[PDB]
């Protein structure tokens, strides 16, 4: 069927959009390329929607049905709780959008008596109506990005509204949470920190005679996923041991929202109907990882790939197998995009064999090699640049609810670009304003997190380790990219930076505190007599369990 049908209102905005970066003297520090940086808007939707819009062709076989059974089995083993109202009701993100029946998550998470009184009756509608399409609004997504040699259509997100949201969280947050780990194992990847995802990248990768790997790119996955993907979906959860409100409940929203329903815009118009994946919902991550990694177990099977180790994050995969040499691999990789056609998820680019980790790109990064103290060789895990650094201008220009430099910061600790750069322009930012105690929010893997500058020491040495503080003689081809990056955004060079963050150093360490180890270990590259780094003692007492769990985004959750 088709992905979508529209009536020909428009997506609209809901307030004024802003596209270009303003110039600012505290963004102008960080990149004089201004007119490079942009932030998409509901001006491009149409451009979106004609990308999103087509039939879908799905052709299953025998593989994806062994595979299935095979995904079922293990569901069978999980036992899913129940939310109570209040807990779902802690987990709403304080600046999520309001309900248009008199309410907002301000009363969501204050238990405010108009707001709960609300979500109990959406709550009983699901368990008394198993066929009404939930109604959801349409908003073309903000994201920055930077110029490229023309620009990115806006994404396109479909939520309902704050009460079913809570609702879903009630009935499939602890099956969400918990399922896909079950299910996939070692092969799901938001189980892993970034320093994790490495180890069992390196590790999989040295457990083959001859490793072949490739990325594969779905070409807008959402819109390829059937009602036929989505049920599927649901039969795995309902292998769970539910309650009998929340079998009901998972039940009535897999028809009534899951897989598809009436699209509204911002104004109150009838924008169209949706027949596939919603991207504001709370199964979106779980369920894209469910059917990315059944399509793509059955069609390494179909393809006679050898010994295939997957590692999916959402619609992101990655494949590690067995060489059986550069023509077998090149004609089974196109036997692999043919299987996953049928199965309707064809490739955007065209994947391609690799047989050097380092050119493997899943996630947005790949995984490179640098060197710590002592000398050794230490994996971690990188990325270009370009959209941490774009958005790290436009954060620095604008106030933004979610400061995604303070999440690149965290996962990307070790990284020649998030050191040298990335701390340097924030810390001596926040210093100049007396912030350094101001918690942010920030995302990981779609959750939001409230986190205080002065504690990524810790943050870092425990989701890191040391080596993090120490890193050096990086590959020549991560140089190289950081490089091209900084020239073509015009971003100061090296030795910019070091003279920056040898004046923030300096100013951190005279405040001692927290802030003098910031100054100890973030900035330890900056100076020539390097300080002896040792253990520090609150990292220890640090619990990121949490962190690293399950994939939210578009889940609308909040780890508080
Ligand atoms: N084109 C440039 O501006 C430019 C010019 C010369 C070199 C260069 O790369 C660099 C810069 C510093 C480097 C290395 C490579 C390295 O391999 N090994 C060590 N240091 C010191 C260093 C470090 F260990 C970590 C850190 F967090 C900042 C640092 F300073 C660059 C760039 F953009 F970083 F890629
Ligand atoms: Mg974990």
């Amino acid at each position: 069927s088709m992905s979508y049908t529209w009536t020909g209102a428009l997506i609209t905005p809901c307030a004024a959009e802003e596209s270009k970066l303003p110039i600012n003297p505290l963004s102008n520090s960080l990149l004089r390329h201004h007119n490079m940086v942009y932030a998409t808007t509901s001006r491009s939707a149409s451009l979106r929607q004609k990308k999103v819009t087509f039939d879908r062709l799905q052709v299953l076989d025998d593989h994806y049905r062994d595979v299935l059974k095979e995904m079922k089995a293990k569901a069978s083993t999980v036992k899913a709780k129940l939310l109570s109202i209040e807990e779902a009701c802690k987990l709403t993100p304080p600046h999520s959008a309001k309900s248009k029946f008199g309410y907002g998550a301000k009363d969501v998470r204050n238990l405010s008596s108009r707001a709960v009184n609300h979500i109990r009756s959406v709550w009983e509608d699901l368990l008394e109506d198993t066929e009404t399409p939930i109604d959801t609004t349409i908003m073309a997504k903000s994201e920055v990005f930077c110029v490229q040699p023309g620009r990115k259509p806006a994404r396109l997100i479909v939520f309902p509204d704050l009460g079913v949201r809570v609702c879903e969280k009630m009935a499939l947050y602890d099956v969400v949470s918990t399922l896909p780990q079950a299910v996939m194992g070692s092969s799901y990847g938001f189980q892993y920190s970034p320093k994790q995802r490495v180890e069992f990248l390196v590790n999989t990768w040295k457990s083959k005679k001859c490793p072949m790997g490739f990325s594969y790119d779905t070409r807008c996955f959402d819109s390829t996923v059937t009602e036929s993907d989505i049920r599927v979906e649901e039969s795995i959860y309902q292998c769970c041991d539910l309650a009998p409100e929340a079998r009901q409940a998972i039940r009535s929203l897999t028809e009534r929202l899951y897989i598809g329903g009436p699209l509204t815009n911002s104004k109150g118009q009838n924008c169209g109907y949706r027949r596939c994946r919603a991207s504001g919902v709370l199964t979106t991550s779980c369920g894209n990882t469910l059917t990315c990694y059944l399509k793509a177990t059955a069609a390494c099977r179909a393809a006679k790939l050898q010994d295939c180790t997957m590692l999916v994050n959402g619609d992101d995969l990655v494949v590690i197998c067995e060489s059986a040499g550069t023509q077998e691999d090149a004609a089974a990789l196109r036997a692999f995009t043919e299987a996953m056609t049928r199965y309707s998820a064809p490739p955007g680019d065209p994947p391609q064999p690799e047989y050097d980790l380092e050119l493997i790109t899943s996630c947005s990064s790949n995984v490179s090699v640098a060197h710590d103290a002592s000398g050794k060789r230490v994996y971690y895990l990188t990325r270009d640049p370009t959209t941490p650094l774009a958005r790290a201008a436009w954060e620095t220009a604008r106030h933004t609810p979610i400061n995604s430099w303070l999440g690149n910061i965290i996962m990307y600790a070790p990284t020649l670009w998030a050191r040298m750069i990335l701390m340097t322009h924030f810390f001596s930012i926040l210093l100049a304003q007396e912030q350094l105690e101001k918690a942010l929010d920030c995302q990981i893997y779609g959750a939001c997190y409230s986190i205080e500058p002065l504690d990524l020491p810790q943050i870092i040495e425990r989701l890191h380790g040391l080596s993090a503080f120490t890193l050096h003689s990086y590959s020549p081809g991560e140089i190289n990219r950081v490089a091209s990056c900084l020239r073509k955004l015009g971003v100061p060079p090296l030795r910019t930076w070091r003279h920056r963050a040898r004046s923030v150093r300096a100013k951190l360490l005279s405040q001692g505190g927290r802030a003098a180890t910031c100054g100890r270990y973030l900035f330890n590259w900056a100076v020539r007599t390097k300080l002896k780094l040792t253990p520090i003692p609150a990292a220890s007492q640090l619990d990121l369990s949490g962190w690293f769990v399950a994939g939210y985004s578009g889940g609308d959750i909040y780890h508080s």
